[PDB]
């Protein structure tokens, strides 16, 4: 059972604006990626001061990044807080109608894509590198689900019957046929050292076959 959701007029015109841009400089994504998982590496670890329990679903602090050249899927997990069913279809949504906005006064100030997170919107610089996006996450106070979207002004969402995550979010990108470059270890090395090399966390990068 899926449900197809409408992005909101704002969210779809920053995504469509972000894959039409010619701007070289695509590998922020993985920066604001990685932003995005510690920042759910915090606030699980802030929660579990006051109620140790919310740990009983994984004790580990980390951060992965797969890369897949058969599927051509570059993968970024963390087991963070996760996200709930509210938060994939209208919270987070709400949140981002006014980064949005601000967001795209600034670039006709003068600002550059790469500037994104400061708005608070940085997932969807994503949609540099990938031609689809699919989101698995799971919070402690629900169940397990998927997100996905190619743009296009929708997104779907429904409950995921795959392998059991525990708690945290696998951001799974489906890379535009000449991003490529994103696969190789050299490469994802050179971006981690370069835009996350002071995050809190122990980023592991996978190698392949
Ligand atoms: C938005 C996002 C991703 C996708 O980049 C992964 N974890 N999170 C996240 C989830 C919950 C948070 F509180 C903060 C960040």
């Amino acid at each position: 059972e899926v449900e197809t959701f409408a992005f909101q007029a704002e969210i779809a015109q920053l995504m469509s604006l972000i894959i039409n841009t010619f701007y070289s400089n695509k590998e922020i994504f993985l920066r604001e990626l990685i932003s995005n998982s510690s920042d759910a590496l915090d606030k699980i670890r802030y929660e579990s001061l006051t109620d140790p329990s919310k740990l009983d679903s994984g004790k580990e602090l980390h951060i992965n990044l797969i890369p897949n050249k058969q599927d051509r899927t570059l993968t970024i997990v963390d087991t963070g807080i996760g996200m709930t069913k509210a938060d994939l279809i209208n919270n987070l949504g709400t949140i981002a109608k006014s980064g949005t906005k601000a967001f795209m006064e600034a670039l006709q100030a003068g600002a550059d894509i790469s500037m994104i997170g400061q708005f608070g919107v940085g997932f969807y610089s994503a949609y540099l590198v990938a031609e689809k996006v699919t989101v698995i996450t799971k919070h402690n106070d629900d169940e397990q689900y998927a997100w996905e979207s190619s743009a296009g002004g929708s997104f779907t969402v429904r409950t995921d019957t795959g392998e059991p995550m525990g708690r945290g979010t696998k951001v799974i990108l489906h890379l535009k046929e000449d991003q490529t470059e994103y696969l190789e270890e050299r490469r994802i090395k050179e971006i981690v050292k370069k835009h996350s090399q002071f995050i809190g966390y122990p980023i592991t990068l996978f190698v392949e076959k």
